Order: C-alpha cells, then structure tokens, then sequence
C-alpha cells in the first residue's frame, strides 16, 4: 500500500481487504464487495454444510460482485425486463459463497445498527449482486451498514438425504447463519454495531428470515427481523424429510445415480449444470408457487414443523416488522396457468378459473378445490373473465403469502412478540409487468434500497420521496424495533399488530393509513377450515 | 233480511253477514264446510266432499279451529298469543272463509286465497292477522281462506297405506280450492283468475301445489312469504315420516291397519301430547308431522321437481323478512331470551349452531361457525347473537326462497322478490330480535287502515302500497301498477341479474343478489359436504 485510499483498507478474521469508493446521489459510500465467507463448496464439499472460510495472504481485492451460485436461469421472456433483473448478473459457480458490505464513507464514528440482506428467489434462484438489491442508498441516506451474502440454492443448497452425513440438508440456511458469524466476528471493522443487527429479505429470503427466528443456534446471531411477503410457515416454503428424500432419491435416477453415501458420491460426480437441468423435474404435481429443493424439516436446524414451533415458541424478546404487496399472485400466473399471459389481458373462462385452482392449490382434493372455488367465485357475476382472472390471482397469492404472513403475525402477536404490519400498495411507474399485474410480489424492494433517488432511473419526485419514507421506517425498525419516527408525533402512528385489533398499515403515496384485519374472513377459510378439510 | 247476505253454492244456501270496514262495508261468509268432518274413522284419512244440506246456512262466524299444540311459552304475551287458536279445538274444523266487497262485485274479481303458517303443526284461518274485509273493501278483491289438518291430524303417514296415506292437510287445502272453482262465481269472484298466498308452512304448502299436477288446473299464480317446498324443513322422506308415526304409536300405546286403527280410539290431546317427542335429534326450526314424499301428491322430491319442471305460463312473487332466524332462538337455544339482549357466548354460538342445524356434521358444523364468525370481532356478543340469528334464517328459509326464485326463473317462470325491512311500531318481541317472521302479513292484509290498532300514519301508507303490489300481482301477474308512471319499477327476479326488491317506508329500492355469497355456501357447498361427511 501507500497511494491507496487509506479510508478502503480494513482487515476482518481472513485477512486484508480492498474496498471501493461507490458514488451514491448524495455523496460516496464504502463498498467491500465479494468477501469470502466460507470454503468454496466444491467437489466433495458439495451438498455439505460450509466450512469456515481459512485466511488468505495479502490484500484481498473486494472491487467487484462474485460469483453468484450455480441456478436455474429464467427465459420465459427472453430480453424482458420485468425477468431479467432478477436473472443472475455474475458467472455462475459453486464457488460462490460470498458476500458484500456498504458502509458510509468515511466509516462511522460510533457503531451503527447493521442490516442484513437475504435474497428470495424461491431457494432455487437469487444473487446478492443484483440493482435491486444495491445497499449503497441506505449507506448514504441513512449511514447504515448493510450486508448481503450469497447462498447455495436448488438441490446444491438445498438437495437432502435426511439422517445422512454426506447430505443433511439445510446447507443453504446454514451458509445464512455462517454470513451471519461472520457479521458478529467481523463487522465491527466496518463501524457496524453486531449488538445490533437486523436481518430482513424478501419472499424465499423472508421465509429464512423466519427459519433463523425459529432455529436456536441462530437466535444470538440477530435482534431484530423484517419479513417481506414470505414466511416459513405455509405450503412451499419447508418439507417433511420424507419427501425431501424422494425428491433427491428421484433426482438422482434421472441424472443416472441408483445405500446414501453411494449415492449421493455418484451425485457429485455430475456436472452443476446436469442437476439444474432436472431439477424442475420432481414436483409431485403441476403446480406454482412451489419449489423442488427447499428446507426440510431435519430435526435438527428445524426441531419440527415452522407451524408447530411458532404454535408454541416463546417469541416475548422478539421485534418483527412482516408485510405485503397487494397482489401477490399475479406474478405466478403466467409461469404455468393456461389463459394467463404478460402480453394480453388474461381474461379466463370458468373453465380455465377451476383448472387454475387446481395447478395453484396441488395439494387439495376434489372438495377442497371446489370449497376454493366456492369462495372466491363471485356469485352475482360467477362468468366475468376479469373477476374470474383476479380471484385466481387472489386465491394463488392468499395461500401461498398473505394468509401464512397472517397466521405468522397472528402468532407472534399472541405469544409477546412485537409485531408491525404493513400492505404495500404503490406501483411503480417504471414496472413493465402489465397493468393487470396490479403490484407484483417483489416490486417494493427497489423503494425500500431507494432506487428512486437514483436520478437516471425515471422515478418520479413522489416515488423519491416515498422511497426516502420507507427507508426510513425499515432503518428507524433497525435502530429501535420501531418503524416510527421519535423526532416526528405529527405524522400518523404505526401501531403494533395485535390479536385483538389486527391492525396493520398502507404503504403508498398516500399518507400512513390504518386499515383492521389482514383478510380476516379470507384468511380464516386457508388457515382453519381448510386443514379440517383436507383431514377428510 | 239481506239479499247481499245471501248466496246459493253447490250444496245449498249461505246467509253472510256485513262487516264495518274503515272506508265501508263487506260481506263477510264464514265458517263454510267444504268436507265432511274428518273424525272418528275419517281421521287420517282423505278428506271428502261436504254433503248438502237443507235451509239457510249460517255463514256469520269463524268455525272452529283444527286440533292442534298450543303454545305456552310465554303465557298472555301477545307476540305468541297472536298466533294462538282464537276459536275452540276441534277435528271437526274442515270450513272455510269469504271476503267480498259489499255489494257484491258486478264483473268477476280476481280472488286471493290464503294458506296460513304454524310448522303445519299449528295454526288458524280465523286469526285477527288474516282478516280479509281490507283487502275486500279497498282494492275489491275476493279473498278467501281456509283451515286445513295440522300436526298428525294432518299429516301423519304411514306411506302405502289405505288409511293413513299422508299429505292429508294439503288434500284439505286441494278440496277448498276445488271448492273455490265450483263456487267462488256464485260471490262474485273469478276461478279463472285465482292467486294462492301463504307464509311460511302456508308458503310452502303454496309450493307444493306448484309441485302437484292436480293441483295446478285450480289456481294460475303464488305468492311464497318466508317458506318453500324445497329446504330442510318442509318435507320428510316415506322411511322417516313411517319411523315417527309408529313411535307415536308407541308412545301412546299401539302391521298398518290395526297399528291406525287403536290410533284412532285415542282422543285428540293424547296424539298432541306426544307429537314434539317423535324429532330425531335436539332442533329448532324441525316439526313433527309435515308434507312426506309419498310419490304421489308429490312425486319425488321438492328439490327433485324444482330442478325438472316446466314453469312457463306461471307467475310467482317470493321473498322474506330482515331477520327469519330470530324468532326462533327463544325456543330452543340456550342464551336467548325475549326478556334480555341475548348476548351469548362463543362456546353458546358453537352449541346453537348443532341445534339450528341438527343434520350437521362436526366438519359441516364447523363450516358453518367458521363462515358466520366475525373474525375482526370474533367474541363480541352482539355478533354471536346476530350470526345466530343468521344461521337459522339463512338456512330454514333465506337460502332455500333464493334456490326456489332461482330454479323457477331459469325454467321460465316470471319471479318477483323482495325482503321486508319494515318493524312494527306495535311489536312487542324485543328490539334485538329486529323484523320477525310473520310480521309482514299484518300489513299485507292492511290492519293498519283500522285506526283502532294505533299504527302509524307512514306504517298506514306502507300498508296500502303493500296491499297495492299483492293485488295487482293477483289481478295481472305484476305487482307494478299499470297506471302509476313513477319510477322505479319491481322488476323481474333472473338468474342473471338476481334483483329484487326492499319492501320497507322508503320507495322501492332494486338490490342485486338474495345473499349470495352466503347461499352458495349453503346451497353449492355444505350437501357437498355432509355427502362426503
Ligand atoms: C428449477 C425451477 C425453475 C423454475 C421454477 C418456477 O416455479 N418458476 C416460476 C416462477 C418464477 C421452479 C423450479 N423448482 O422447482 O426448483
Ligand atoms: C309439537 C310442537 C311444538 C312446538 C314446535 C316448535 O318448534 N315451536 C316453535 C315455533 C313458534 C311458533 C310461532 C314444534 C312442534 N312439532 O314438532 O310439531
Ligand atoms: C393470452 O395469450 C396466451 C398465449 O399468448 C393465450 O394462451 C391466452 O389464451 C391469451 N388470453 C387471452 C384472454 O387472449
Ligand atoms: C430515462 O428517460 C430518458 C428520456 O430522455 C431516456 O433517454 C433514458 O434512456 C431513460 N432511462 C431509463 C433507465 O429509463
């Protein structure tokens, strides 16, 4: 060293890092992108739980983003906005457990709350690397410290042989909970506060967010939890070891590997991208919203179900901020139910409304189909094509997220955690999923990584000063386990969620709005009668 | 003597008598015999045409009312004592009543004939609700009534037998509308223009004509106020209309013939004794001894011929009041009172709910809580109650008039519906209870143009509306007036549009949807649930 900035060079467990001067609107932030954090999962480490990452010589260059883990790439629509910003934007390795830090610059004074960034993209999918996902705004506008860090997806983070060593399952949570050891032993370097770390992600990153809430070796790990439409509780979000067995036992045959050390060797003896290319393949029926290679409830990470550990779990010194877009459905639609497309105006018949529910509810018999069916038909208009084209959107996003987000804040509630709630209603003017799309799940994510304040991204002022609304509601949560603004009465309140009153807030253009009951009358048919049913 | 007064039928001479009504007088003949007194052998049995007799007949009083349970719930209170017998009890009780204006009308006037309620193990033509001299003297109807068999007088049935063959009370009905057509010309009236209306178990007795060949050559439109043929509660299958009348049996005391037989050597009050005791399970809203798919009067099932028949060329007019559920809470669920606000526990809700439906299953129970429940307010008493009320009106009658309007609209029937929304200010049932079943008829029949009733000059004005929209109805097939030019209209009850009409003191307002939502879920889902059980 010596004509370096000085401000870049920091050393964390593993050795020295380099880090880069980001130009933010208001003024320069730190980077210090593509820290390893574990042992490259490679070869015989495949399918393993990680290991430590062990320290390295010299200057470790932390410029640039990582690889992101090997994954599915989506090509529904090739050269198409609204899919590829979610599509991975570095090389495609199983070396690829790192992760990323953006701090102000120049670092802070005194220790500051730390956000944690964790990816959803249905634990098949998902890079840190992504715009959406920039922390370089809140580092700026609010000084945080934020973190995000890679993690295995599809059957490399997530294929199990229950009970077996080789293939325990889970390896993608605990890459998460190694970032976040990291984050205690490390983060301090940064001027990051580890007494104070707030972890929050969106759908597939939210339902981990739920796992480390729910898993002990992770609770002293973190303190505060944000969980945006996802939950671990809900029907594709964990399996019972049986299944997650059958699925890798299936996947195997169809890649030409027939004891569970034999077998899953022979597994790691096949290229990454074989294993991508089958993993669609093992689904038990035609569905959406559900996914090959996810948690499995081991008995180990996860003692037992998420729906009975949040039944019974004590939750008193816990502060969680949960919500949802107001159309979480949408989105899936046009992955697998016939009628639907981005490129009309997917008016469906009756006809094309029943198979939906079928294809969107794969679990349900014959009478929990047409109980589904029975309630979401509007009976003074059972054969309107746009009624019957947004109860499909309704039934798929009621069941999948904001019925589980529900039950999840309900639970909470009732056994002393804190609880806020919010629905989040604003679409934005740059979204490229048509109108009938309403607010599709992950579209609030760049308001609350304030990309609006980013000039040369056409928001408009009002989505600026919304986005600068919200960051500050998810930094105040941060600092305080608070959303609201202490220095600030004359704006409307967040009240707690509570059993009681169930109250919960809008997030728009508008003002903070208090609305009662997360689709109370709904949500009460997914999350009771239902499981009575499907006992028949 | 007066010749207005004096009327020559079929089996001889009549001397009525003129009534005061508000605006003027009517005439008045009741107490006619259109049967032979169905006792001693005749009990059970099919109901045969009246002998003729010698002389002037005495038409000038109410006869007799049919041997029935007498409610004692709440003893001298006029919310129950208004639908008690008002004459003596007696199988000897086969009379009917008519209206006409006074003089008698010089063209033939479209005639309304009415069919009371009381779960068909109840009720009287000669109650002070159903006096037809307003609709006589104001809109120049010819209205008749009749008394037809109720409790197991009237409908106990051991199916295949000679003498006890069931449906008997609605043949009682059949043979006064029979007599209707041979005789009404003789007062003025029109046989080939007659309306049958009726409320609740008169309403549904209304529909099983509907249902019955033989029936429908003898009267060309309806009027169903809170009843139906189809739904839980009017109608028993040949299997379980057989089980109860041989537990009665036993209960007092006795193959087919002599089983009848030692049935009936036993005086009238032991049969009534017994009858609330035959009921397969703890109900409300379930009765005894009513219409049994006998494979004859009707030839299958309510639901069954609703769903087959051919309605083209017939007019009907249904509907309900605000609250059909809340009358019956008193009788039955634990909680409820007259005497209190009824404010009831969840725990009770759950307890109410396998009493108002008794055939439920523990699933289809839960169904049902889960659907009703509040689940902003899940505990609130004031919802509890309410709900209650819900369960029980939406599934005895809402629900299966909105199946009713629907079928015989698809099937080309021309269908009027509405609800009633209007609470008497004489009501004496508390406030929670809201607008009870039966308390339209008494504005229906016009009672507020009697001064002396102390109803209110708005409720008066409402009345004669009602009055006006039933009529023309009977004379037309249409409740609009055909001279009136203001809007808005009554339309047509569809399939599609679903509309009907609030009958309430502000003008008719069109709603869309008879509770949808809710009766999908009773009508679609619950039969396939406790199918599936
Ligand atoms: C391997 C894969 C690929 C796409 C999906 C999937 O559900 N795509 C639609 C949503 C975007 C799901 C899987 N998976 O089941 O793992
Ligand atoms: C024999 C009897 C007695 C009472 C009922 C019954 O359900 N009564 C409540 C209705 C109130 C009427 C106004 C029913 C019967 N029955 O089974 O016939
Ligand atoms: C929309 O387009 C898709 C394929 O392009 C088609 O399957 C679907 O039927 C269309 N829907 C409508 C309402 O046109
Ligand atoms: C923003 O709008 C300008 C209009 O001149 C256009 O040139 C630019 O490409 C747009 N950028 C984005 C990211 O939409």
């Amino acid at each position: 060293e010596g004509r370096e900035d000085p401000q870049l060079l920091v050393r964390v467990r593993g050795g020295q890092l380099r880090g880069i001067r980001l130009k933010a609107p208001g003024g320069p932030v730190s980077a210090f992108l593509g820290i390893p954090f574990a042992e490259p999962p490679v070869g015989s480490r495949r399918f393993m739980p990680p290991e430590p990452k062990r320290p390295w010589s010299g200057v470790l260059d932390a410029t640039t983003f990582q690889n992101v883990c090997y994954q599915y790439v989506d090509t529904l629509y090739p050269g198409f906005e609204g899919t590829e910003m979610w599509n991975p934007n570095r090389e495609l390795s199983e070396d690829c457990l790192y992760l990323n830090v953006w701090t102000p610059y120049p670092r802070p004074a005194s220790p500051t709350p730390v956000l944690i960034w964790i990816y959803g993209g249905g634990f098949y999918s998902g890079a840190a690397s992504l715009d959406v996902y920039d922390g370089r705004f809140l580092a700026q506008v609010e000084g945080a410290v934020l973190v995000s860090m890679n993690y295995r997806v599809g059957t490399f983070g997530f294929l199990a042989l229950p009970g077996s060593r080789e293939a325990p399952g889970n390896v993608g949570l605990l890459d998460q909970r190694l970032a976040l050891q990291w984050v205690q032993e490390n983060i301090a370097a940064f001027g990051g506060d580890p007494m104070s770390v707030t972890l929050f992600g969106e759908s597939a990153g939210a339902a981990s967010v739920g796992m480390h809430i729910l898993s002990l070796p992770s609770r002293s790990l973190f303190h505060r939890a944000v969980l945006q439409s996802g939950t671990p509780n809900g029907p594709w979000a964990t399996v019972s070891a049986g299944e997650a067995r059958r699925r890798a036992t299936l996947l195997a045959r169809l890649v030409g590997c027939p004891n569970d050390t034999e077998l899953i060797a022979c597994l790691r003896t096949r290229p990454a991208q074989d294993l991508v290319d089958h993993e669609w393949h093992v689904l038990p029926q035609e569905s959406i919203f559900r996914f090959s290679f996810v948690p499995v409830v081991d008995g180990d990470f996860l003692s037992d179900t998420p729906e009975a550990l949040i039944n019974t779990g004590d939750f008193q010194d816990l502060q969680v901020l949960v919500g949802v877009v107001k159309d979480e459905g949408s989105y899936f639609l046009v992955y697998g139910v016939p009628g639907f497309s981005k490129d009309n105006e997917s008016l469906i018949s009756r006809a094309q409304f029943l198979a939906g529910v079928r294809i969107g509810v794969p679990q349900a018999s014959d009478l929990a189909a047409e109980a589904v069916v029975l309630h979401y038909t509007d009976w003074l208009h059972p054969e309107d094509p746009t009624h019957l084209r947004d109860a499909m959107s309704a039934v798929v996003g009621d069941h999948n997220v904001v019925c589980p987000v529900a039950q999840l804040a309900g639970r909470l509630a009732a056994q002393g955690a804190r609880v806020y709630a919010y629905i989040f209603e604003h679409r934005a003017s740059t979204l490229t999923w048509p109108l009938w799309m309403g607010v599709p799940h992950g579209y609030e994510i760049e308001f609350i990584f304030g990309l609006p304040l980013d000039p040369s991204l056409n928001y408009t002022t009002e989505e600026r000063i919304f986005a600068q609304r919200l960051m500050k509601y998810w930094t105040n949560f941060a600092r305080t386990g608070d959303p609201n603004d202490p220095r600030d009465s004359k704006s409307p309140q967040w009240p707690p969620y509570t059993t009681a009153a169930q109250q919960y807030v809008s997030l728009n253009l508008k003002p903070l709005e208090v609305r009662r009951g997360l689709r109370a009358q709904t949500c009460a048919f997914w999350n009771r009668f239902l499981p009575k049913l499907l006992s028949a």
